[PDB]
């Protein structure tokens, strides 16, 4: 599916993103932490289904609102993946060592259907009790700290909703830097600005992205690059305030040295 | 605590309020149903305090906001643990008769506190971390269909938070008919109006209601009752539309014959 080496590069955005936030974020931010932004993000993409049986009956999913949860779940789950192998062995929960049958019961759709590897997420996600099924378990596998089953997951589910899962992160991990530029932390960022949230934006944005591009050995860096432009364009952003993916890959190896 | 008749009287309204959303609500919902709905109130009630290491810090946790998730997980649970003892033995899922121990792992704050008698819930829950390993701890609970024992965390929690669980309670009951006779379920009810949620009207309805009154046995009807008349009066709502407590009472004792 997504190759090991693009993997290993959107590891390295992951890490300058938080660094950004805070810059020893491996020793302040703990293994729950990662868990519990998931579960929250878990929740948010569970509300863009008409899930409720007494509010909005009929109401559509908000699949486009699904791709930018997919993609915020990723986030914290390369995070997660990362801050547990920086852990030393002893201080490894025992709830991501225990068999996982063992730390997990798992929800499963009461019609017939396809589902991950695993059998942890269920397809099609157009429908709305696979979505329950599939995003109740992400949420017990990030209580039991499964961060790399959950990246493998969510690379099935985009996958199956059919959009680019890196076009959209690259966009989404845009826009991240764009809030700690913008007042995100102080009381100041306006999130939806006219009535329209600012992740609304970030559709325009991978228009022109193919799979291929954004995938490729020797074409990703190039591509990476047209989208973070393009969000950074979308939100008036000074090209002094701009980063490129090389100016991430250089704070990735230099910033590995404490 | 609160008394076992107060207890089965709340059951009652319930039941009414389930029964005004879906007349037999028994045999359309399911036990994961409620599981959902635990879940969602849980992420709610957690988005109440300033959890995020990248946004909006030191912002105060929104107590106010807290004691309405609070009750919200409360009519769920209610409804949960009345799903279940309406389930036949050999419907009744797996989770639920295993051993507590064995179908979750227990999240504790790092730092020194008291707890709920079960250790699911910490205090004071005026402290984010505490609320955080509790409501994570909860959705486990829920997980594994533990309605009655997450009826007896909430009630430690009103506690714990100093404010009328039961009040709100009715409050909020009262808001949950209201919503439904005013286009909850089509696309109309105007939930937040002039930058107001409806839920915030909550709190001026129940300012003369003693923790005595509401669960007093010969007195509570009556307390119970100005609790309702407040919040309608409050909302405008026609006299025609409103119902009493023994209007719910008698639809309770009636519509337990199928
Ligand atoms: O240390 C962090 C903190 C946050 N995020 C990002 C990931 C995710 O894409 C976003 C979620 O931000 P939010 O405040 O939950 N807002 P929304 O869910 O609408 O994007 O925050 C990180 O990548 N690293
Ligand atoms: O069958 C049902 C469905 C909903 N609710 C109520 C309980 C809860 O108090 C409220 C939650 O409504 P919501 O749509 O989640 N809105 P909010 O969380 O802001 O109250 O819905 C019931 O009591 N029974
Ligand atoms: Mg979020
Ligand atoms: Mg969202
Ligand atoms: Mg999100
Ligand atoms: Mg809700
Ligand atoms: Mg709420
Ligand atoms: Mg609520």
């Amino acid at each position: 599916n997504i190759p090991g080496a693009i993997l290993h590069s959107l590891a390295e955005l992951q890490d300058g993103l938080n660094a950004m936030i805070d810059p020893s974020w491996r020793a302040v931010r703990s293994l729950d932490n990662w868990a519990l932004a998931i579960t929250m993000e878990s929740t948010e993409l569970l509300d863009s289904y008409p899930w409720k049986w007494w509010k909005n009956l009929n109401a559509t999913p908000d699949l486009a609102n699904v791709r930018i949860e997919l993609v915020d779940i990723f986030h914290f789950s390369l995070s997660g993946a990362m801050q547990m192998r920086s852990t030393p062995d002893d201080e490894i929960p025992a709830a991501s060592l225990k068999p996982l049958k063992e730390v997990m019961t798992t929800f499963l759709p009461a019609k017939e259907c396809t589902s991950d590897p695993y059998g942890f997420v269920f397809f099609p996600l157009t429908d709305t009790q696979n979505a329950i099924a599939s995003f109740r378990n992400i949420i017990q596998l990030a209580n039991a700290y499964r961060f790399d089953v959950i990246i493998e997951c969510i690379i099935y589910a985009a996958e199956d909703l059919g959009f680019n899962l890196v076009a959209y992160y690259i966009a989404k991990h845009t826009l991240n830097c764009i809030r700690q530029l913008s007042g995100y932390k102080d009381g100041s960022y306006v999130k939806v600005n006219n009535g329209v949230e600012d992740n609304s934006l970030l559709h325009n944005c991978i228009k022109d992205v193919s799979l291929d591009e954004v995938l490729d050995a020797d074409k990703y860096v190039q591509a990476w690059n047209s989208i973070m432009a393009n969000v950074y364009e979308a939100f008036q952003i000074k090209e002094s305030d701009r980063k490129d993916a090389e100016r991430w890959f250089a704070l990735a190896k230099e910033n590995r040295l404490a």
